[PDB]
């Protein structure tokens, strides 16, 4: 909690509305960086394989995510 | 996101947990910037000073926000 | 006995530029201010004042 | 005739530490891969290596707490 610190990721918008294993192609994680002070969560959905980053913070997706 | 961009914000990580307007003391509401291109929402919880990072593209907090 | 103690002294209505807003509060009624008070960190400057809630470049600027 | 198309070709049960992992591509069961598949790619050389959804070192590895 101090001031804005610069940073360098791939999400800059978080998509809320959930979904389930069934809609997602891929589900690719992003361990937290130097770079990215916070873990990444991107999904392909096989609908045009609509790329979407998620909150890894949002319970749901803590749970989609182990397995 | 083509790719990475470089940026600056004040909120990293967006508490999308859940609440409402009992308690939150204030919202701040930063429209999106060259700096941070989409608009930050940081409410000050009523109790203990605490900041949470509120999810702007969130429906719950659309309509939180379009309450004033 | 009628009282009120606000941080906005004063209310601004000349209609402001979306882009010309740097931050917002939205501060919403208490005991102490049973009024919702909404202040703008216009960018310039950075001065900061109070808009009405009521106003429609409010209500319209409110779809942020 | 028939046919199976899953990415995976080894299956790496060393060991591995959070630490030199760029990020895990989870790729769910499906009916062209009757199972999941996890590739990782290593930050060492961006080394793309596949894992055992059922091995400690990724059940562990996989954080949320």
């Amino acid at each position: 909690i101090p001031l804005a610190r610069t940073v360098r990721c791939n999400c800059i918008h978080i998509d809320d509305g959930p979904v389930r294993m069934r809609a997602i192609g891929k589900l690719e994680i992003i361990p937290a960086s130097l770079s990215c002070p916070r873990v990444e969560i991107i999904a392909t959905m096989k609908k045009n394989d609509e790329q979407r980053c998620l909150n890894p913070e949002s319970k749901t997706i803590k749970n989609l995510m182990k397995a």
